[PDB]
RNA sequence: ACAU
DNA sequence: CGATGT
């Protein structure tokens, strides 16, 4: 219904689905970016997701916030939500960085404790995401 | 089908 | 058009 404007909100960024994956989070009301992932060399869009949200889920847990995360993706909120990243990917040495990346995530969130919510943003209804990429 |  | 996912 209402947009949670004290929030943080994150995406992917790709050149290629394989390709070279990075993504970022943004303060949902001004659009300041918060954190950016360097960019890595083959993952999925999934993955890259994924990682946003566990990036965001860890920066404001070290800064004791307790405000929400928006991620359009179901599938990466889905993969949060159960502690596992279910991606397809060919674990090979091309894509050995961001299956260490995701394994490590899993790894995070299987070690730590947080009551962030982690909430759909309505692409549908209010337009791209605010960390989006513009591509 | 829906979400990317 | 192609790919990643539930
Ligand atoms: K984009
Ligand atoms: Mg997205
Ligand atoms: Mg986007």
């Amino acid at each position: 219904e209402e947009i949670i404007w004290e929030s943080l909100s994150v995406d992917v960024g790709s050149q290629g689905n394989p390709g070279i994956v990075e993504y970022k989070g943004v303060d949902t009301k001004t659009g300041e970016v918060l954190f950016e992932r360097e960019p890595i060399p083959i993952g999925t869009n999934n993955m890259g997701e994924f990682l946003a949200i566990v990036h965001g889920l860890r920066y404001l847990k070290e800064r004791n916030s307790r405000k929400p995360i928006y991620s359009d993706s179901q599938t990466a909120i889905k993969w949060v939500k159960d502690k596992k990243a279910k991606s397809t990917l060919v674990r090979n040495e091309e894509t050995a960085l961001i299956w260490k990346l995701v394994d490590e995530a899993e790894e995070w969130l299987n070690t730590h404790t947080y009551e962030t919510p982690i909430l759909k943003w309505q692409t549908d209804k209010w337009g791209e995401i605010k960390a989006d990429y513009g591509r």
